């Protein structure tokens, strides 16, 4: 299964292209797209929506590293041989992210 399969696969789509889908009021804290890293070439960003004490619905962003070796990270202790991977395990618990992943962004 190539990453471009997965319906929660956005590719080259910018940091305000995921905001705007994720804010959705509608959208379950948890709402979540994997997209290219507009900051470190190769990297992919984790864009969450959230629900903060302070600020209310926000877009968490978390870097996923790629080793050369092989594999993915947001943790260096917790790696993944695939996204598919790392994308299942945050779906169950929370681990270190602000909340676990529970809806697919909605394509709007």
């Amino acid at each position: 299964d190539s990453i471009q399969a997965e319906e929660w696969y956005f590719g080259k789509i910018t940091r305000r292209e995921s905001e705007r889908l994720l804010l959705n009021a509608e959208n379950p804290r948890g709402t979540f797209l994997v997209r290219e890293s507009e900051t470190v070439k190769g990297a992919y960003a984790l864009s969450v929506s959230d629900f903060d004490n302070a600020k209310g619905l926000n877009v968490k962003h978390y870097l996923i590293r790629k080793l050369d070796s092989g594999g993915f990270y947001i943790t260096s202790r917790t790696q993944f041989n695939s996204l598919q991977q790392l994308v299942a395990y945050y779906s169950k618990h929370a681990d270190g992210l602000s909340h676990r992943l529970t809806t697919v962004s909605p394509t709007s």
